[PDB]
């Protein structure tokens, strides 16, 4: 085991004011800040600020030598780009999310050049829930899709263990699955007044599970494959759909869950529960809401397995009619 | 705010990676706290101080940027304490695996919470060679997560204490896997799995910001025993894990009574302790039966922490439990 986790995690109103404090604790003196256009107001303690596009337009090294860490502030592009650059410079990364739409906040995954790959987990995570609470509702709702997908990811991971002898950690699996279960239970039973707070905790916890298992397995399975497949097709058919990753994964979760349910009667009804919790926080549950033609969903399901060399309930592949059947049995079309 | 380790290593040869890790953390001048037996592993230029020099008696330490604790539990705990005092990071390098102080943010009475070690470097080649007794006693520290978790739930339910189901389950599952391993294998990898378990259990504490997932009524029972050793001036050399394992057998029984769902649990725990040659009875432990009984009776008062013991155990109830469970 060689495991990298965060050193400091903060999740509270006002958190953004503690960046200084944390840098001091970590004995970090000169951070490079990676951020975006409309987050410059949260950056007013620092001096070296770079926008993520500068980096993304040339992903290649000896002009950053003076910096001892990187601080990513803002949305997902900001955090992912900052994480990437820290990895490249071999220095620690500090995650300061202003949104909470996915688990890149705390995870050691970089999703700049899909496929994703594994780097070090951020050394600190500073999640100001006063700021995150005011992020676009749509991004918060999409966070739900990212969390519920731990369920199918864990089911796929067990399946891969059983059927293919893949490395599996029961205690990471259960942690990741339970994080999502608690979040689902909260959205189904509360007034949702603390959702943002609990979403962030879930996203973060889910990040830790990944670090702890040294794999994205506890957080990503066939539902994510389905999502990547959708993305390919948006590009390949030049669609203009503004669809978010977590929205897509949530819907992938509904469906993949149903495939598991067929094989494992003990899980029957799980997909309806996931469906419910997504509805309850305003997250899409069908292609129409998501914005797609039915044929794209079907095609995406049929080509999900090929996306990555990762065993899942999809197995050797779905047929176009198994696909349709699933999508319609499932309410997605 | 949650403080966890940054780097955790569990492998054969791990001790050789101390420099590699210090460099990754940009630390340059560690003070090493250790014991006489463990100098053999202190193959480096760093200043070395023995834990008793500290325990018998601030500005001699200003030039150090971290503390590295190498050895047994006194070493790790004394090193953790001093790091906290100097406001510098602590690196845990255990040579034995008798308890979860290896990776926890706990200093130990009453124990208190500091930062979790910034790194944990557990060399399983070294740990494999530790005295059998100490490894067996690790089992007692792990199985006690089961009752700790049960007490936590209970306190949540009955007293609306702050509870994290995902932390609870993580801790409980760690112990379940370790129990399952010792009941079903040849134990050839026990030391390896015990260490992973002790470390995981440490992370659970850091993550919940509480010892709850790792420590409950069974630890109360242990602390009570300890008080009585001191208070009666007994010369018993009984280890913390050994005491907690026995506490776990008994406390699990209390939970079983109330929850038929848990039927058989205490015998499972007893079995797993037997399987690694850990004590399950007072006589193996070293004690008179009255000490056990008195310790049960006064366990709840030890700290303000609701458990299955609730308001307290009566002397008859205590005896009855201790004998129903084979401990006396
Ligand atoms: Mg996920
Ligand atoms: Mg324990
Ligand atoms: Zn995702
Ligand atoms: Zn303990």
């Amino acid at each position: 085991m060689i495991i990298v986790t965060p050193r400091y995690t903060i999740i509270e109103d006002g958190a953004i004011n503690k960046i200084e404090e944390i840098l001091k604790k970590l004995n970090l003196k000169n951070p490079l800040v990676i951020t975006g256009k409309n987050t410059k107001k949260y950056c007013r303690f620092f001096y070296d600020i770079v926008y993520y596009d500068e980096i993304l337009n040339n992903l290649e090294l000896k002009k950053y030598t003076a910096y001892d860490c990187v601080i990513g502030i803002g949305g997902g592009r900001s955090i992912d780009t900052g994480k990437y650059l820290a990895y490249k410079l071999g220095i620690p990364f500090i995650s300061v999310p202003t949104t909470a739409s996915n688990d890149g906040i705390a995870s050691p995954i970089v999703s700049i050049r899909q496929p994703s790959f594994m780097v070090d987990a951020p050394i600190a995570i500073i999640a100001d829930t006063e700021i995150i609470k005011k992020s676009p509702r749509r991004l918060l709702s999409a966070g739900m899709g990212d969390i519920v997908s731990n369920i199918t990811a864990v089911l796929d991971w067990k399946l891969a263990y059983k059927e293919k002898g893949e490395k599996y950690s029961e205690s990471s699996a259960i942690f990741s699955k339970t994080i999502a279960k608690e979040l689902i239970s909260y959205v189904l039973n509360s007034d949702l007044s603390e959702y943002h707070n609990k979403l962030v905790k879930a996203l973060v916890g889910s990040g830790i599970a990944i670090a702890i298992a040294n794999s994205s397995r506890p957080a990503s399975g066939s539902e994510h494959l389905f999502s990547h497949a959708l993305d390919k097709l948006k590009e390949e058919y030049n669609l203009n759909i503004n669809s978010l990753h977590g929205e897509q994964c949530g819907i992938g979760t509904i469906m993949m869950s149903y495939l598991h349910e067929k094989e494992n009667k003990k899980l029957s009804g799980l997909h309806e529960k996931i469906k419910m919790s997504l509805k309850k926080v305003d997250a899409p549950t069908t292609a129409k809401e998501l914005g797609f033609d039915e044929d794209i969903i079907i095609e995406a399901l049929t080509m999900a397995h090929k996306i990555r060399n990762r065993w899942t309930i999809l197995r050797d592949g779905l047929s176009r009619e198994e696909a349709r059947k699933l999508a319609e049995e499932t309410g997605v079309i």
